[PDB]
């Protein structure tokens, strides 16, 4: 009986912060409540200042990480206000039935819906628009985003020993498919609803222009690197909802990976690099063990450096020379 | 002395329909017996009436799934009527030594053959044709299918207690080439041999121009939606003789899945998406929990709501509203 | 206390084959110390004479296949002679801090440098070149390689009981992008510099125009063909620093398999076809069951016999009819 369960409202927070939440479950199954409103906006993807009409939940992209535990309810009160133009809805692969969500969360400019299920398998998962007959556009376009199942008890190792993580980032990847003109300049649109057309056709030849890291080229560098001290046990997790990924990080590794997202399964140890298919969310655990920077990539180097899915830490403390040390500086 | 085994004789089905066969062995080894002909076809693929010169085995698009258990042998009398124009083989995943049977089964035009292999690693396993330097081509004109091996006691989950389906489909999935004009308007040849060097080209772009589940846009869908009913378990065997692919049901899970499809290894649980690589077959089993329409696609959502990726569940039964509801229907 | 370890100086050799060493560690750990000559040469990649500028480790492409054991410290002067006209550096994989050793190891034409670092995690892993702002262009022009860190006392079946190779074989497999004029002629550069805006353009298609095994299309065939005598255990290492692959061997099997190549992970067993993730190395064990000719391939078989991801072994022995045999020769 659900009316006796006890409500929880969580406030959401830009990627690639997740909102507070406990490991381990401190309570009994709870409904918990999330309020998202749709915005298509205006968004600069690269250096070059080429402009997209991007669909978001929330104002950004990703969509914000959503956070319960296993057999919680989870409630989202979805608003499309009306200054959007185009028609929303939201598919939950954690969910089941409705296609997601997708068949009863259709809302119209000036609309919102209410809809609830219940969190039956634990992983992280993707989320994403999904209109009838425009599916990819809305998804290629940012209306994507995540959401992670804790077990009751945390995540544990492959031994079943718990894992605790004292920091989680959620880094969204996003393939963007600009529509170009003969010469190969990017096209510019007044409406999302102009670029129909020639989005299809950037789509079909199934080559993407942009594949970023949270939004733009460079979004998670300099002041806005990821941050941590060595020590430190941290959780990346990674979702690409349209194509696959190969995340890397540049001087780590993945000491536990669940590259599938999915938490009953044991995880991998001691990847270089794991694969994330798309329509997939996937998870990493690494404690820090040097100071420096380090560059979290997808190991397609083409996608990384040129198309710009990379970003940075930021790792303070103390270098260990028993793990890696210059005998003899580069010299003539 | 394979002479003092039974032989058995399976006449084969369209897929996605599966010959009818025993989960758990209810006789010992048994030589199975087999006939396929080949047929090259015209073939429309897309609602369009984009058409190409198939080549088949049996003529279908995927070829049938052909079952039977670990340490059987398979014998398949394979014909090539005068009727056709090229030269074919098989090759076999499932088997040991000469190229799969590749060497020992090219029939011209007006040939037979008949080709016998142990099989002794249990699993899903694509079949394909693969004539001396025409192997993508054959491939890539819809000459696959998939062979599963079942373990004498039938499937067991990650703790080895049994696992049973009650319904078993098989998806092939496949990636054309269909050469186009300078426009960008596809190409018509009378016959296959014409097509020949454009084919080539159209490969080489490693773009293809449709993906289609069961040999057209739109298969699996309308009266021929695959179809269940809530509590019943389901098998889905999926193939990609070529290319990479990540299966989704939408709505529902891989609640076990191979997705590199080898029946010794443990099924990973609770999959969203999953991918198999090209030239693999994998399998995932669910349980239907909710009635509706499901769609069942590539989560590259261009490759399915663009290109042909797609297909449909109907499942009927009793809605749980416990697992999902609408708690605030659409409204302004 | 490093200087009280034992040092031992290790000869590379050529790909595919593979330095002397030891499964199960006969010593302590050690400091293995290896020499590495950065050549920047003239590379013939296809059956047409199309060359490229190669930017290689040693000479070849791919580098060097280096073993050692977990817990040992490789230590590895790396020279760039002045003959050389680029900035090169070496990041591996296996390592941990500094960009994988990348920030420490910048070395101009006529310099030097000495880096050394702790395997700690037993696997097979990708080492390539990464200087700053022209990472892609440096992997994709053939500079990269791999490490295998062997556990103490060897590889492990999914049961923990030894799995002893015979030989084992290195296939480093490159993706090149040669550029294009308007017509689709392959581009012709006096040095290494020339090329290098052509280059960007040609890697940002994401599309290939060659990929191959050991350098060149046809290397691992005919007189260069891989050998083995049936019964033999072989452990095949298959590296891709860029994108993803999907090795298959046609005529067997992967018995046991690491697809992302770290050997604290149980193998998955009886494969037909594994994806290894761009940026990974994998490794795979095979006993040869019947003699003949197999090829090993990229199972897209488009980028395996167009683009050229093929090679062969060839197995000496004595052939199974129980396994396979032709019960009716083609015929009439
Ligand atoms: O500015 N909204 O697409
Ligand atoms: O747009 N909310 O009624
Ligand atoms: O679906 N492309 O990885
Ligand atoms: O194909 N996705 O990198
Ligand atoms: O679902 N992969 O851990
Ligand atoms: O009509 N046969 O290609
Ligand atoms: O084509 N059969 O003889
Ligand atoms: O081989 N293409 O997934
Ligand atoms: O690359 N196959 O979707
Ligand atoms: O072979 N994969 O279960
Ligand atoms: O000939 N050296 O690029
Ligand atoms: O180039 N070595 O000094
Ligand atoms: O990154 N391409 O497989
Ligand atoms: O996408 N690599 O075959
Ligand atoms: O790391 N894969 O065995
Ligand atoms: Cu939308
Ligand atoms: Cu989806
Ligand atoms: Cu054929
Ligand atoms: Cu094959
Ligand atoms: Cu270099
Ligand atoms: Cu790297």
């Amino acid at each position: 009986d659900i009316s006796t369960l006890p409500r929880v409202k969580v406030d959401l927070v830009k990627p690639p912060f997740v909102h507070a939440h406990d490991q381990v479950a401190k309570t009994g199954p709870r409904v918990v409540e999330f309020t998202m409103t749709i915005e298509e906006k205006k968004l600069v993807i690269d250096r070059e200042g080429t402009e997209i009409h991007a669909m978001t939940f929330n104002g950004s992209v990703p969509g914000p990480l959503m956070v319960v535990h296993e057999n919680d309810y989870v409630e989202l009160r979805l608003i499309n206000p009306d200054t959007n133009t185009l028609l929303h809805n939201i598919d939950f692969h954690a969910a089941t039935g409705a296609l997601g969500g997708g068949a009863l969360t259709q809302v119209n400019p000036g609309e919102e819906t209410t809809l609830r299920f219940k969190a039956t398998k634990p992983g992280v998962f993707v989320y994403h628009c999904a209109p009838e007959g425009m599916v990819p556009w809305h998804v290629t376009s940012g209306m994507n985003g995540a959401i992670m199942v804790l077990p009751r008890d945390g995540l544990k190792d492959e031994k079943g020993q718990p894992l605790t993580y004292d920091k989680i980032y959620y880094v969204g990847e996003q393939d963007f498919y600009v529509p170009k003109d003969e010469a190969g300049n990017y096209k510019k649109y007044e409406t999302p609803g102009e670029a129909y057309e020639d989005a299809v056709k950037a789509m079909r030849t199934l080559t993407p222009t942009h594949i970023v890291f949270n939004g733009a080229v460079g979004a998670l560098t300099g002041d806005h690197a990821l941050t941590a001290a060595v020590g430190e046990r941290v959780l990346v997790v990674h979702s690409q909802a349209n194509r696959d990924t190969r995340p890397h990080l540049i001087g780590g590794h993945g000491d536990y990976v669940w590259a599938t997202g999915k938490f009953r399964n044991p995880p991998d140890l001691d990847q270089e690099t794991w694969l994330i298919p798309g329509g997939t969310a996937g998870a990493a655990f690494y404690t820090f063990r040097q100071p420096g920077v380090y560059a979290y990539v997808n190991h397609n180097l083409i996608e990384a450096f040129e198309l710009g899915a990379a970003g940075h830490f930021k790792v303070t403390g103390e270098w260990n020379d028993d793990l890696m040390t210059s005998v003899v500086k580069p010299a003539s």
